[PDB]
């Protein structure tokens, strides 16, 4: 069974629930407001850059190489756009990082520096969904909160080097099928992509705590 497919089974159900979660569903309905927007941007700007801190760590790993796209996917730079968009020319010391962020942030840093075969896991999880539901989410903050149609604000949702994401997603699922692959790397994969998938899930149940 190829990777992707892997993948795809393997986190079909917690995606049922991630896209469920109370914060999402919030989301999705349009009741998303500057406040909440600002923690979860804030939240993945930790996030991404912990993310992309590893990938670059291990851009010439074999176990991870074939999915080294920074032109196309790395969001780091853009989520600083935002940064600056929401909270300020300071944002820095002004944005929050929140618990479940740090622990994300935490799994981030053990998978780069000690398991980075299976780095692979949390850049699907992220940027395939980017490319996806934070597509349909990127057109409800914008209707929302009065964002315009210039991208300010939402540049995190916003992929400028990728023209087709349907047609970029069926590469990187055909790329991650091309990573040298056991039953033992395969298992694993699959396993902290569920991981990642609850690290998503529990920082979106903290941020809806928060507010509420
Ligand atoms: C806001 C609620 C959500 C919506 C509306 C949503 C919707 C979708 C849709 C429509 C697809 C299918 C795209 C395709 O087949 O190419 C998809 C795939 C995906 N989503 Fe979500 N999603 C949501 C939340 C999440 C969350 C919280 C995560 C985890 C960070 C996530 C990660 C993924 C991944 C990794 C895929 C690709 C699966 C695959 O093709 O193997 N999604 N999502
Ligand atoms: C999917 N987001």
């Amino acid at each position: 069974q190829d990777l992707s497919e892997a993948l795809k089974e393997a986190t079909k159900e917690v995606h049922i629930r991630a896209e469920n979660s109370e914060f999402m569903r919030n989301f999705q309905k349009g009741q998303v407001s500057r406040e909440g927007f600002k923690l979860v941007m804030a939240s993945l700007y930790h996030i991404y850059t912990a993310l992309e801190e590893e990938i670059e760590r291990n851009k010439q790993n074999p176990v991870y190489a074939p999915l080294y796209f920074p032109e196309e996917l790395h969001r780091r730079a853009a989520l600083e756009q935002d940064m600056a968009f929401w909270y300020g020319p300071h944002w820095q010391e002004a944005i929050p990082y929140t618990p479940a962020t740090q622990h994300y942030v935490k799994r981030l840093h053990e998978v780069g520096g000690t398991h980075p075969e299976l780095l692979v896991a949390h850049a699907y999880t992220r940027y395939l969904g980017d490319l996806s539901g934070g597509q349909v989410l990127k057109k409800i903050a914008q209707k929302a909160m009065a964002l315009p149609s210039s991208g300010e604000g939402l540049a995190f949702f916003t992929f400028p080097s990728i023209d087709n994401p349907t047609k970029f997603k069926q590469l990187y699922r055909a790329r991650m099928n091309t990573l040298e692959m056991t039953p033992e790397v395969k298992h694993r994969v699959t396993e902290e992509a569920k991981t990642a998938f609850l690290l998503n899930i529990e920082l979106f149940e903290e941020l809806q705590a928060l507010l509420t």
